[PDB]
């Protein structure tokens, strides 16, 4: 069959609308979401309202949030024609994240990286609008560094400066000023953010920061044209084959950007990465054709590689085969097995994604832990969300408490949305 990729793209943007924290705008399209977490603030009282909730919880996790933003923005820049008439909506969508990063950047060398204690947050089940627990905020500073989180945040802001150049130059300038300063913080104060924010080490443990130092430098090079950023990127070049592209590992993305700038080693590395993911490579294929990387977030890992493949094909890298692979993977997510893995879309979509707000009945009814375990479909449809997905033999359970199957997250949708745009321009 053929799929309505544009409808999915539009729903993905609505997923991000459903993840908004803070004071929502009057044109909020999600009728079951309202103002929430209005007291989010730093240890000096600084306003930290806004941003996206990470997943089915209410924590603001800076590393996946920033990677999501960078990745979304990359598609809006380089796959603009595919976005087409939805591009402006997509731009306004990601502004929510960018605004929040700028608030997090309270001073030159202090960057808030988390709002919410993941344990306390996950102990609650209910609407974000009705939270009453303490929501601690943790920052990165020279004595508690995080080159990974800071480098990714810098990348997002630099990518944003490119995206917004033409339509909102004053905003783009603000974004780039913060990007430069945040990147200097990341480069000058080396460390793993989840050692500095220990709460995060239970949820988004960072494996390494040098890949964010390369990625952020590449984005700043793209945003400024200043050679010093290429020189910095060259200090941190990807080594070997990336395991995947994700919130944790930036190497495959850096390979695409490096290839775009004429780096020959990177282009060969990118070819070697892609061929492993194509059929008959080193990546496991399920019997129904999903390129399956890991137990957790299998659809996300495939979508992320589909996005890389589409962008690589724009550089003339394994062009046709890359596009064939991307389409096959997207088609698995949308319906090729006979059901959709995108909430609110297609044939037999997931009805019970693991998401607190979606699980709740309409206001003014109470919502609590009984809503986590109810076998009924979620009362609210989390349109657009890509679920965790199946195991290595295509088995999947639409159970709200099967975390492996039915997790939803900002990062799960980020490559996915761009890959939809990329397919739309073929
Ligand atoms: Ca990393
Ligand atoms: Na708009
Ligand atoms: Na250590
Ligand atoms: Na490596
Ligand atoms: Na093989």
């Amino acid at each position: 069959a053929q799929y309505n990729y544009r409808e999915v793209l539009q729903k993905s943007i609505l997923f991000y609308a459903a993840q908004r924290s803070g004071q929502l705008p009057g044109n909020n399209p999600i009728d079951w979401r309202d103002d929430s977490a209005l007291d989010d603030q730093g240890n000096g009282g600084e306003d930290l309202t806004g941003g996206w909730y990470d997943a089915g919880d209410h924590v603001k996790f800076g590393l996946p949030m920033a990677w999501t933003a960078t990745t979304l923005i990359w598609g809006m820049i380089d796959l603009a024609n595919g976005y087409g008439g939805d591009r402006n909506d997509a731009m306004q969508s990601v502004r929510w994240a960018l605004d929040y990063f700028m608030k997090c950047h309270v001073s030159d060398n202090e960057l808030y990286g988390q709002v919410g204690d993941g344990h306390a947050d996950h102990a609650y089940w209910g609407r974000p609008e009705e939270m009453t627990m303490d929501r601690p905020a943790w920052s990165l500073t020279p004595s508690a560094p995080g080159s990974d989180l800071a480098g990714e945040t810098a990348a997002a802001l630099a990518a944003g400066s490119i995206l917004f150049s033409d339509s909102d130059a004053s905003y783009a300038n603000q974004l780039l000023d913060h990007a430069r300063t945040i990147y200097d913080f990341a480069y000058n104060n080396r460390g793993i953010y989840s050692e500095s924010i220990p709460n995060a080490a239970d949820f988004y443990r960072s494996s390494a920061y040098e890949d964010e130092l390369c990625w952020g430098a590449l984005w700043l090079y793209r945003a400024t044209g200043e050679q010093d950023y290429m020189d910095k990127a060259n200090e941190f070049l990807p080594q070997g084959r990336p395991w995947a592209f994700s919130w944790d590992s930036k190497e495959a993305g850096s390979l695409v950007l490096l290839t775009s700038f004429g780096n020959s080693n990177a282009r060969a590395q990118l070819e070697d990465f892609l061929q492993s993911w194509f059929p008959g490579g080193d990546i496991h294929y399920t019997p129904l054709g999903l390129a399956w990387r890991d137990t957790w977030g299998s659809l996300r890992y495939s979508a992320n590689s589909a996005f890389i493949a589409l962008l690589a094909a724009e550089e003339g890298v394994l062009t046709s085969q890359a596009r064939t692979f991307a389409r096959a993977q997207l088609d698995y997510m949308l319906g090729s097995t006979g059901r959709s893995f995108v909430v609110g879309f297609g044939t037999n979509p997931p009805l019970r994604p693991h998401h607190r707000a979606a699980s709740c009945p309409d206001m003014p009814a109470s919502c609590g832990w009984d809503q986590a375990s109810d076998p009924a479909p979620n009362p609210q449809v989390l349109d657009g969300a890509l679920v965790g997905g199946p195991d290595d033999q295509d088995n999947y359970n639409d159970d709200r408490q099967d975390y492996i199957s039915n997790e939803v997250a900002c990062d799960y949708n980020a490559g996915f949305q761009g890959a939809l745009a990329g397919i739309l321009q073929l």
